[PDB]
């Protein structure tokens, strides 16, 4: 198989979609397939030579040509499009392409905002997608309600062994204990304000806590907000993946205090693969990763003092924690790429046939 994939986002920054596409590509090549990845210009990062640039959004004419040419020249058995929002690189590809098209819908909000987008003026184009992948069962059911055709739920994957076998960061684990936060801490939806509001109760119990923070942001503003407790914040910046795996595996707990906006809790999966216990907001996506409290602690959404207690309960009860970790490590095999790339491949096989190729409309 020759598989064309389109990522709508630059690889210049980390994200769930970017990282899904690149690992999926790598995994597919290791099975003997040829994969070509189209994405916007990512000049700031070293990419393998199978990643092709769609240009920079200001998308202009050179990009429309590049997409038509990449399809026409690519000899693809399947075109796999990710997040075809309008406007986007993916949606451009979906409008230019004819034939064996697969789409993954990484995000959703509501039933209504799925029926309308699918059944609206972009319907003609959404109907061209022959294999439709949703990242949850409810999302999948919405797509089925919308267009009257079969969609499939397939979770995003991880490489479970790259966390499980990550080397510890130096000086770890710590005796005062660490809690990990990962993400762009200054979008409110990521819930840094909740972890911040829980720091005083945490610090009054573990007076040598560290909050290990992965992600880009304004350390100055957060330091200023932690007030007298800013000494407890250790910022790794936007670290690389191997150091991120090391960071997760050297923390005693991972804190996901998100306020909303999450369709798949992929960082939670990364913590479960690492063998690090999880404490999470309890958005619907986190509830399904953690299995209703079986593989991690779920805290109500905007609950500062419930979040303190949870993290304190996890850190002072070693058997409770070791339980989570052991249960989570059994379950996380669900998400491992060898499960997930198999499901995706059965979609590729459904959609494609003896010498049928993707062509330009
Ligand atoms: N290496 C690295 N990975 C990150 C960083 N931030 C997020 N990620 C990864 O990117 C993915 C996206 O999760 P998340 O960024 O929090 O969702 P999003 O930013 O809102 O798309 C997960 O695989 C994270 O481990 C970072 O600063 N460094």
């Amino acid at each position: 198989m020759r598989i064309g994939m389109v990522c709508p986002y630059s690889f210049d920054v980390p994200g769930g979609v970017q990282s899904h596409v690149l690992q999926l590509a790598e995994v597919l090549r290791d099975a003997g397939h040829e994969v070509s990845v189209l994405a916007p210009a990512s000049p700031h990062v070293k990419l393998p030579d199978y990643v092709v640039s769609g240009g920079k959004a200001v998308f202009g004419p050179a990009t429309h040509r590049k997409v038509k040419k990449w399809i026409a020249e690519g000899d693809f058995d399947v075109l796999h499009i990710h997040e075809p929002n309008a406007p986007s690189l993916s949606m451009l590809a979906l409008q230019a392409a004819e034939g064996p098209i697969v789409a993954t819908f990484h995000t959703s909000t509501t039933k209504s905002l799925t029926l309308s987008v699918f059944q609206g003026i972009l319907r003609p184009y959404h109907e061209k997608i022959i294999g439709r992948i949703a990242v949850s069962d409810l999302a999948r059911r919405w797509q089925m309600e919308a267009l009257g055709s079969d969609a499939v739920e397939i979770p995003n994957g991880v490489d479970v062994a790259s966390f499980a076998d990550a080397p510890l960061l130096d000086g770890y684990p710590r005796e005062g204990r660490t809690v990990l936060f990962l993400g762009r801490y200054d979008e409110p939806r990521k819930g840094m304000a909740v972890l911040l509001a829980a720091l005083p109760k945490l610090v009054a119990r573990f007076p040598d806590v560290e909050i290990l923070i992965v992600g880009r942001g304004d350390e100055d503003e957060l330091r200023e907000q932690a007030g007298d407790l800013a000494g407890h914040l250790r910022f790794l910046g936007q670290v690389d993946d191997a150091t991120k795996a090391s960071a997760m595996r050297s923390a005693d707990v991972y804190c996901a205090p998100h306020l909303g906006g999450e369709s798949f809790g992929i960082v939670l999966v990364e913590a479960m693969a690492a063998g690090t216990a999880v404490v999470a907001s309890d958005l619907d996506a986190f509830r399904r990763v953690l299995a209703d409290g079986d593989a991690g602690r779920l805290v109500p959404v905007d609950d500062a003092d419930g979040m303190a207690a949870a993290l304190i309960g996890i850190l002072e009860d070693d058997q409770l924690r070791a339980g989570y970790v052991a249960r989570a490590s059994e379950r996380v095999h669900r998400y491992d790429w060898s499960v997930v790339s198999a499901q995706i491949m059965r979609v590729y096989e459904t959609v494609s046939g003896a010498g049928i190729k993707v062509q330009v409309s």
